[PDB]
């Protein structure tokens, strides 16, 4: 499948089979971002971490694209682990 | 956040934070679909459940929306842990 379909399949994923199968962030490079691995962490400070990222590790900052409250709204969305699309 | 951005940060979260941070289908009422419960199955059994799901259940068949490479690939996503990009 060529770039045009991968990108058709990945939303398949996201929206069909994910309903079922459900969505979790369970963690790669960077640390699982499920509400489990998030419980009694300072909300703010999660979102300190998105606007500035983290020094001398791969997590960038997004404040270049992110306001406050975009990251905010994440945040809010990791902890309840409402992610579906 | 209005309606428009919070289709676009759950974009991006899905499909480019969920890469490091890694996002994969599990925790909803169907099936774990991460690679280590997929570690022993075969290849062609799980393209083949894609294609014509499995009967007496709700997982659907899928071989009329998709070929039997967009079957393959949607795996190998699944058991590469490549959800997203
Ligand atoms: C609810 C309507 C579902 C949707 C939509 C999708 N899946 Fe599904 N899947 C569902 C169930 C209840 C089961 C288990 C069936 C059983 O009792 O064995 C499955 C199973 C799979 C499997 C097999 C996993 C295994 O361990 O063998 C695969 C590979 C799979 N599902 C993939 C898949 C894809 C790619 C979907 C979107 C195209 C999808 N499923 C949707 C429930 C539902
Ligand atoms: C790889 C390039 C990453 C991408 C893209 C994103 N994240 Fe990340 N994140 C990554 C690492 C390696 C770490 C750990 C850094 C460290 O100090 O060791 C993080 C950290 C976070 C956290 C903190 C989690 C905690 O338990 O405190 C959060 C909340 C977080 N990252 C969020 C986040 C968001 C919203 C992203 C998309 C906008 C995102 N990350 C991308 C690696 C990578």
């Amino acid at each position: 499948p060529d770039a045009r379909r991968q990108a058709q399949l990945r939303h398949l994923l996201l929206q069909d089979c994910g309903s079922c199968h459900g969505l979790r962030l369970t963690g790669g490079l960077g640390p699982a971002l499920t509400p489990e691995a998030l419980r009694g962490k300072p909300r703010e400070s999660l979102v300190a971490t998105v606007l500035m990222g983290r020094p001398q590790t791969p997590m960038p900052p997004w404040a270049g694209l992110l306001s406050a409250d975009d990251a905010g709204w994440l945040v809010d969305r990791l902890i309840e682990g409402e992610i579906a699309p």
